[PDB]
């Protein structure tokens, strides 16, 4: 039929927040991996990671876009 | 006739590259504003923006993925 389940966004949003809460250290290295793909060095991305960790809402939206390739609608 | 997925990307890769050559500082601001979107402070994102300006293909890759949302 015509579809109305919470899409992949809604489902991924849930999963991603838990990880942040439950294994923040793992989610922080994920950001390193992502930025490191583009040649960036730890001394350059260290403070970025550090900024996101102190901002649980930002960090979630960051992971959504950078790790998972999905935009917050509106 | 044909529209290769390779073609649509090489067309957009061309355009954005011609932007990095013609208006590089404007493109550096594009990265800035994308990062600042996530409450990162210019002292924090500055060096990243700098890191990219020094590796133009990475900087080009970065825009392709995160500014335009395209994949290889
Ligand atoms: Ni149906
Ligand atoms: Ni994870
Ligand atoms: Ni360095
Ligand atoms: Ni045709
Ligand atoms: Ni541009
Ligand atoms: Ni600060
Ligand atoms: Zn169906
Ligand atoms: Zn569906
Ligand atoms: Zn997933
Ligand atoms: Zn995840
Ligand atoms: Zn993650
Ligand atoms: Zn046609
Ligand atoms: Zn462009």
């Amino acid at each position: 039929g015509s579809h109305s389940e919470a899409d992949n966004y809604a489902r991924e949003l849930k999963r991603e927040q838990e990880e942040i809460i439950r294994v923040p250290d793992t989610e922080a290295a994920e950001v390193a991996e992502i930025l490191a793909r583009y040649g960036i060095e730890p001394h350059e991305y260290g403070p970025v990671v550090n900024a996101l960790r102190k901002k649980p809402q930002a960090w979630l939206d960051f992971m959504m876009k950078f790790e998972l390739g999905l935009e917050k609608p509106d």
